[PDB]
């Protein structure tokens, strides 16, 4: 079973995956498929890929040791997006909007 802080984190994850954020969260649902997107240098630039399905798998299987490990993975997912893409890219605006949800909810962790 999950700790109280990791239960709060699981609630954040549920919110990030919910329909109310779907219009900007959907790029982050699954691992970036660099070959399908035709982005041949993605894994040259991004050393440690991350996405919400991976965070969800780790949460369900109780892989996270604590809330800070969860937060590191979520921030890594957003960081990779910023690292690869230019600042005016549509996916960067989606990432910042979803990250604002995460950061506000994470700051309210009891
Ligand atoms: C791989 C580098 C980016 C790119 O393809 O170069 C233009 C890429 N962009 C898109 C993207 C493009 C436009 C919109 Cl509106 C939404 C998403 C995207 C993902 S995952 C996904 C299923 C998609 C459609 N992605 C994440 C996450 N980080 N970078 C990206």
């Amino acid at each position: 079973k999950l700790s109280e802080q990791l239960k709060h984190c699981n609630g954040i994850l549920k919110e990030l995956l919910s329909k109310k954020h779907a219009a900007y969260a959907w790029p982050f649902y699954k691992p970036v498929d660099a070959s399908a997107l035709g982005v041949h240098d993605y894994h040259d630039i991004i050393k440690h890929p991350m996405d919400l399905s991976t965070v969800k798998r780790k949460m369900e299987n109780r892989d996270y040791r604590d809330a800070q490990e969860f937060a590191a993975d979520v921030r890594l997912m957003f960081s990779n997006c910023y690292k690869y893409n230019p600042p005016d890219h549509d996916v960067v605006a989606m990432a910042r909007k979803l990250q604002d949800v995460f950061e506000f909810r994470y700051a309210k962790m009891p």
